[PDB]
């Protein structure tokens, strides 16, 4: 989802890891 340090759902951006 939405932040930094690895990706999730649009894969090669990155998420804070909540989701």
């Amino acid at each position: 989802g939405v932040g930094f340090g690895r990706p999730d759902s649009i894969l090669t951006q990155e998420q804070a890891k909540p989701m």
